[PDB]
């Protein structure tokens, strides 16, 4: 049993959201610490890592640690009835279903059924998120894929189709690149559409570490709330 | 013949659309004392009672009375080409034709040919606009009717679907809440899909007057430019 | 070879996506003296010239004047990543490849592929943006054409349907009329679907001069940039 209060409904929906892009349905762990949540999508190309501290609820009251399940489709479509200044509060007792309430102008309760890593990496690299996402988007327009490399104090996206091409480079000197340490140059590709689904929701100005090898997967990481954790395992295009 | 001048041709346009939702054609009366329009909707669940005094009309000029009959789909086309700011002029001369014109930045005339309650309510309720949107709304997600309970002090709107179910509890001491008024515990059921469209276009700070009784139909009723008068007639849902 | 460099890559995007409602492809002619490109639409029916004088571009280095073919759907796609503060940067060398670099909070590099009027008018209107644009989209509500007519100082559009109509008057008394010069009545009829896509992107307080004669072409301009001066020939409805 617990009761979890989370101020601005909105964001907690966009969270929401940007994992149901490939997550249907997943187990959250809630424990005194906070909620976790690890799944991978339909096709086993995508590991996704969900930890959320008790830090970032202006109330975390757990009785007892608790796994539920949800239909995250269900569970968007309700959550986005909130808006940004509304109150989310996410209650459960002994039945499998969860209690879900929007307080704004008035208290809405909504109540829905339940149901039942060690890479050795070669470069690291943190860039801005508003970067991250343009090369997405620019190299969807020209490729199913998108080839990472990175080598000493530079960092270089290439998306090549059947006649057209487009390259992003960018070195310390840019606004984009807060940071690279690589070992030795490292490349591979990945595919665009998972990447756009992974960089939606994404925010503007925060700060996206990744972290790959040579023809291996990548590890996408980002904070929402400052404190709160999305990682993202890719795996590199056959 | 008359002369009618509405200023802000958007507000009338949004007026029209929200009655054509239910409406597709309905007869107009044009009176001295202002603009009434009665009808039903095709299923003939919803009754609808629109009244506009000549007092929301900047000059309002009756020659004679007259009632005229328009298809509201082509109507609200036409009105939408108006903007927030654009005054609204509506002429009528012999011919069965109605003279509709925008004018703001320029002068555009349009022609378009003319075509030819006594209920033991038990409870009443006033509250404002958000409320009874996000209800309605939320209940749409679950199910296709929402049940109406009021008590003394005590408003209640319920939907109950599959395995899904949402509440929505009022009190005076709520800000959704204006007043209530019960003689006694007061319930029945409405179809949602009337709703939303009833609700559409209704505003955030405007306050709804609703009245009903025990498996009998809802009068919902609220203002347009404080002075404008829009009832609805809703009958229970088998 | 050149090198040229257009601040503002949202607008450039606009000017391109307008060229592309009614030419699919055309070879743009670069010059030291600046930008042209003169095609008709599949109809046959619109002629489009644009001319981009170097004036408008932050930069602007011709080595050696060239002609070059493009695919605007393409074009437009690749501009359309762009942003309003976007710098955009148009590159050709040797190859028969065009560069095309948005450089904003980082630098992105695009790699496309190159492919290979004396009317006798007795009319002359001037017209504000705002106002067109409102009439051509008042007429495509009741008919396929629309009729222009111009007298001694005045101006004006009809547009007759099935059982509907439309009409603008202009005075020289009215602020959407900046100038008319008749030499004698003259009206003619246009296909409103070829004006729809010409006055789309068209500002709102920008000065458009239009010119025709009875049963003839019109001939429509307007600046992009107060330099830039884009060009239609509208052939009349037969």
């Amino acid at each position: 049993p617990f009761e979890i209060v989370f101020e601005g409904a909105k964001e907690f929906a966009q969270l929401i959201d940007t994992a149901s892009k490939l997550i249907d349905e997943a187990a959250f762990k809630v424990t005194e610490d906070g909620i976790s949540m690890r799944a991978m999508d339909p096709s086993r190309v995508v590991l996704i890592d969900l930890n959320l501290p008790s830090s970032i609820f202006s109330k975390y009251e757990v009785v007892e640690p608790e796994t539920i399940g949800v239909n995250l489709d269900h569970l968007k479509k309700i959550l986005k009835r909130g808006k940004a200044k509304d109150t989310l509060i996410l209650k459960k007792g002994e039945e499998n279903f969860l209690e879900i309430t929007i307080q704004g102008t008035a208290t809405r309760t909504f109540r829905v059924p339940l149901i039942d890593p060690e890479l050795p990496f070669t470069a690291k690299v943190v860039v801005l998120g508003e970067v991250l996402k343009d090369a997405v988007k620019d190299a969807s327009l020209v490729s199913d894929s998108i080839k990472f490399i990175a080598r000493e104090n530079e960092f270089i996206m290439k998306a090549e189709g059947e006649t057209q091409e487009v390259e992003i480079k960018l070195t310390l000197e840019d606004e984009g690149l807060l940071d690279i340490e690589v070992q030795e140059e490292t490349k591979s590709a990945y595919g665009v559409s998972y990447l756009s689904d992974m960089v939606k929701g994404l925010g503007k100005a925060d700060e996206v570490t990744i972290k790959f090898g040579n023809e291996m997967p990548m590890q996408m990481e980002y904070y929402i709330r400052d404190e709160g954790r999305l990682t993202f395992l890719l795996a590199p295009r056959v």
